[PDB]
């Protein structure tokens, strides 16, 4: 039986991540100074008599510098008190910032704060077009809308057109901040990526900058980077010992891109165990996906699928030799997870991630069947299968495995496919289909999302892409609404789902697959997050 020959690119990275040896003198020096810098910062936040605008700017800056995770409780109290005071600044800049920060933290502040900035038709007063700081903060706020927020329906276009017009004549680094915002809004970016751009390209170059906060942010970023490098090295060794790069040469070699995805889901050190477990799943499921998409035949794929459903080390013998490799690796990985979680008494939650994996495999196989039969389903039927093949239900469930505070009840809410999770899954699916359409159509994938959408509604490739765009925008409103209090689970368990959607926006920016073409999209981010430290 002849196979299709491998056309995926080898790893850009070689061995450069395989061993990282932390300099503990540096590490312990950084940590000792950070503690002093941390407390000076706490006292800035707890300073009394601050005006509203200065308080929001302080919180905003600490968040953009990537250090707010040290002050979750302090920032919460301050925003809560601001929420309940329901103050009214007449400043567009302060109003838009107040709106965004509160909404991003779950406080359902009313969009009527923007009415004083609009005319009769609820269109923004064009006299505000010369207030660049107002437009910037309005622009960032325009991305955290829910469905109750149509008063803001004009904010994105209004702020965009005038930021575009003003940008070339702005001073630095404001000009670079505005230009970056137009390319990547804050709310939908990956946090470490935006933090690193803000520290090095913006705050470092601000004459007004606060030296305590800047030094804090540089040391903390570089200190956390040392941890991430340890994790990546330990994950690179685990991947090396598996050796699929030689035994399964059809498969993509992308463990570093997978680690970046895990790092976008959470970066804080308390999630180190959760991150390592997560990368291993993303890597492993990536292999299954290449098996289905570029190597196995119908009968091997059926035996693989059924073996996955039965999930028993008695079943290896039914698979061809190449499938025995991954199948045992999959089963081992999950026994590893169960052992990893035993000392905390949390081994019993691994079954939830396993059930989601079985679901992904079932739907991979359906997708193969559709490709072989030349079947083009209607959109609703396409989605019923293709949403799970994003892997995003699986990854979200996986993301909880290493989170020591995640309980059985948390997994039960997630098993019911809650609305915030569905929207994140929908964002991944429709953005991916828009970006991968023309290429996987060239490979004859008759059942690709845009195709189903054209055939179903009888519309052009362009009208189908616009329909998929609106599905993404609807999903972002649902994500944003799913973060508002009272939340159905702790916000700690919502942020990974939000971050999975951010990963989508960052990976397919301006519409190229970035995990399969990592050198265009993901390579600069991996260098900036995992190779180069921030120059102090
Ligand atoms: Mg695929
Ligand atoms: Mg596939
Ligand atoms: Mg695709």
């Amino acid at each position: 039986i002849v196979r299709p020959v491998a056309d995926f690119s080898p790893s850009l990275w070689g061995d450069q991540f395989l061993s990282f040896s932390i300099k503990n003198q540096v590490a312990e020096k950084y940590a000792k100074e950070i503690e002093a810098l941390k407390e000076q910062t706490r006292n800035m936040l707890l300073a009394t008599g601050m005006k509203l605008a200065d308080t929001l700017n302080l919180i905003d800056t600490i968040e953009r510098l990537g250090i707010s995770y040290h002050f979750e409780k302090e920032i919460d109290d301050i925003l809560d008190q601001i929420y309940n005071q329901n103050s009214n600044c007449n400043d567009l800049c302060t109003s838009a910032l107040q709106f965004r920060l509160l909404r991003q933290h779950g406080f359902n502040i009313s969009p009527e704060i923007f009415s004083k900035f609009q005319d009769e038709n609820g269109k923004f007063k064009e006299s505000l077009a010369s207030d660049v700081l107002g437009l910037l903060n309005l622009y960032e706020a325009s991305h955290v809308r829910t469905h109750a927020d149509d008063i803001l329906e004009d904010a994105l276009a209004f702020s965009t057109i005038h930021l575009e017009s003003a940008a070339p004549h702005l001073k630095s680094p404001l000009r670079e901040q505005v230009t970056h915002a137009l390319e990547q809004c804050l709310h939908k970016g990956v946090p470490r990526v935006e933090t690193r751009f803000f520290i090095s390209s913006i705050y470092d170059k601000e004459q007004s900058k606060n030296n305590v906060l800047l030094r804090f942010a540089k040391l903390d970023f570089n200190l956390l980077q040392m941890l991430h490098k340890q994790e990546l090295a330990q994950v690179s060794r685990w991947w090396k010992d598996l050796d699929f790069v030689t035994t399964l040469p059809y498969a993509r070699d992308r463990v570093v891109e997978c680690y970046f995805e895990a790092l976008g889901v959470y970066f804080e050190p308390q999630y180190s165990q959760a991150r390592v477990m997560l990368v291993k799943t993303i890597s492993m499921i990536s292999i299954v996906d290449d098996t289905f998409d570029a190597y196995g035949t119908v009968k091997e794929l059926e035996a693989y699928t059924d073996a996955i459903q039965r999930w028993d080390i008695n079943e290896i013998d039914r698979l061809p030799d190449y499938m025995k490799i991954s199948y045992k690796a999959i089963l081992d990985l999950y026994k590893d997870y169960e052992k990893e979680l035993s000392s905390a008494g949390r081994s019993h939650i691994v079954c939830h991630a396993i059930e989601r994996m079985k679901e992904v495999v079932r739907n991979y196989n359906v997708e193969s069947t559709w490709f072989i039969e030349g079947y083009t389903p209607p959109v609703s039927e396409y989605l019923s299968n293709a949403l799970a093949t994003t892997t995003y239900y699986y990854l979200a469930t996986t993301s909880y495995l290493g989170m020591k505070s995640a309980t059985e009840q948390d997994f039960e809410w997630l098993s019911k496919n809650p609305k915030i999770l569905e929207a994140s899954v929908i964002i991944c699916r429709v953005i991916d289909d828009t970006a991968t359409y023309e290429v996987e159509k060239s490979r004859g994938q008759i059942a690709t999302g845009i195709e189903c959408c054209m055939r179903d509604y009888g519309i052009s490739t362009k009208e189908a892409m616009a329909k998929f765009q609106n599905m993404a925008e609807t999903a972002w409103k649902d994500i944003n609404e799913g973060l508002l209090r009272p939340t159905p689970v702790s916000t700690e368990f919502l942020t990974p789902i939000l971050n999975l959607a951010r990963i989508v926006e960052v990976t397919y920016i301006h519409n190229l697959d970035g995990y399969t073409h990592p050198e265009k999209v993901l390579k600069p981010h991996i260098i900036n997050l995992l190779v180069d430290s921030i120059k102090i």
